[PDB]
């Protein structure tokens, strides 16, 4: 088993910011239960970087398969056991999270040359399943450049088997990821884990165009959220 | 479930002092694995009071039955789920712990009148099963008075079913506890949970004679250990 700390008491937390503000300053996996969530679920809490970040997505080493269909992107998948592993929290969980409070999205990015950048968006919100988990994002700031925005109309989430109202997957690309794609496909943090510069039939890697363009696949991603108005306790 | 923190990595710790010195300052239940222990086991770590205390016994509310035989006192029993619950760590585990390093025993005591005291003994050591888990204790200091010492020859542990080389229990007292009894029976922190002053056939309560005498049963006990030469990290 992992090192685990059993506090010997129970309290329900909506997100990692509430955990941090209750005095828990250790990064690790915790259970959270957003207001409208039918059950608690594991999430990585990044308590660095000012504290209280709920990690919604992580890439690190290429271990996990992100070529998943609508169901897996809805429910969540990946590694909720290892500190440095990879996961997708699940669109249903994103919706339950981002409707209970107004969150900032921060995206921590690293390349294969030990460089890092970040992108931050105020008011990140994910719509419900009937609305294809559509993305709303507010004001950008940071160093990575704004690759997420549909201006690069809310962007629907798509998967290989749920793409422009086709449910069968017959026009899907190889290794097609789940994302809120814009016209330029300028971001796809759920793309194929290549080792930096790459070539393939399509530009389907871990792309953040405004930093390294379409044909460079990033080394590390953490997508994480915290309330816009988060105030760290002490 | 309780609030639990999964660090997402593994490291083996011999005791709660090693956990604390590795940067974990939260009181709670952790797994430890003493050098000679065949397996890891849960223990409460009291990280207050200078840090790194491994709790070996706790009394709080009278929930658990301490009228247990040799086997249960050897293996450990009680509540390893609730912060304020009661347990006995187990004599085999005490032996594995106290032979790997030289520990100080601290005993935190409270009465029903919101008073507290403590007793501390340098070089607490518990012998092996063949030697009836015999107690060795060194220099006393504190406010509660020295009720543990056999001077009040190493004291053998006894239970109802292992008492003066009788294995059947035919001369056992009602509610007889497991302890290292001295002649005066001046301590029995494993005794019956009465509410302070009490009367019964025998003085079989949670007794620490040097503080409140034989016929007063204490409210709270924590018996905990840390290496004599423990140096807190930062």
């Amino acid at each position: 088993m992992n090192t685990v700390i059993d506090l010997g008491s129970k309290r329900q937390y909506a997100d990692c910011s509430e955990i941090f503000n209750d005095g828990y300053k250790l990064s690790g996996f915790y259970k959270i239960k957003p207001l409208q969530s039918p059950a608690e679920f594991s999430v990585y809490c990044d308590m660095s970087d000012g504290g209280g970040w709920t990690v919604i997505q992580r890439r690190s080493d290429g271990s996990e398969n992100f070529n998943r269909g609508w169901k897996d992107y809805e429910n969540g998948f990946g590694n909720f056991v290892q500190k440095h592993g990879e996961y997708w929290l699940g669109n249903k969980n994103l919706h339950f999270l981002t409707t209970q409070e107004d969150y900032t999205l921060k995206i921590d990015l690293a390349d294969f040359e030990k460089n890092s950048r970040y992108a931050q968006y105020k008011n990140f919100k994910v719509g419900d399943e009937k609305n294809f988990y559509e993305l709303n994002i507010g004001e950008y700031s940071g160093t990575a450049g704004d690759s997420l925005a549909g201006n690069f109309q809310r962007m629907k989430f798509s998967t290989w088997d749920r793409d422009h109202d086709n449910y069968e997957g017959n026009c899907a690309e190889e290794d097609q990821s789940g994302w809120w794609f814009n016209r330029c496909h300028s971001a796809n943090l759920n793309g194929v884990y290549y080792s930096g510069p790459y070539t393939a039939k399509t530009d389907n890697g871990i792309v953040w165009y405004t930093w390294h363009g379409w044909w460079y696949s990033l080394k590390s991603v953490v997508m994480k959220i915290r309330p816009n108005d988060f105030i760290p306790n002490v």
